[PDB]
């Protein structure tokens, strides 16, 4: 388990990646 | 909970995101 | 130890870095 | 505390940031 702030940051980072890929495609 | 260095990195990453968005807007 | 979602995000981030470097080289 | 892989990723991310800033300055 991780600090909730670290979980939140990981979620935001993954979604940032996903949105960038979808934008480029 | 997380290593303090990982918490710090998550904070910096989130703030980096926020600043980028504000700059673009 | 960390939340599995945080481990996954860290792996994805490292691989993202690696792929970017290989692309540029 | 965090998984060692997550600590490593956080270190790499911070250093990536630092190098980018120094390059731009
Ligand atoms: C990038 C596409 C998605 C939009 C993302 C835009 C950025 C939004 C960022 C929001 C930050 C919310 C983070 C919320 C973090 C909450 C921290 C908390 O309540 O617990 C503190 C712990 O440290 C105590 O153990
Ligand atoms: C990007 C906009 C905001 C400016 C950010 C610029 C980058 C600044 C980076 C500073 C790095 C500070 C990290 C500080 C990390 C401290 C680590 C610590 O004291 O505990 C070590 C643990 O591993 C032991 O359990
Ligand atoms: C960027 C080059 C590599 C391609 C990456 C493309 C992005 C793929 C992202 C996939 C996200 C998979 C994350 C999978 C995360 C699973 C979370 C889980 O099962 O446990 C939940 C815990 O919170 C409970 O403790
Ligand atoms: C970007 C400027 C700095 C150069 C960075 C270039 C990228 C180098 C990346 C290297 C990845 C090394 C990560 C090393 C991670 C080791 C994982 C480990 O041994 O423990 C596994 C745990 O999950 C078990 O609990
Ligand atoms: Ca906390
Ligand atoms: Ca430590
Ligand atoms: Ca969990
Ligand atoms: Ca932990
Ligand atoms: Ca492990
Ligand atoms: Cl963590």
């Amino acid at each position: 388990s991780s600090d909730p702030l670290v979980v939140a940051a990981s979620i935001i980072g993954i979604l940032h990646l996903i949105l960038w890929i979808l934008d480029r495609l």
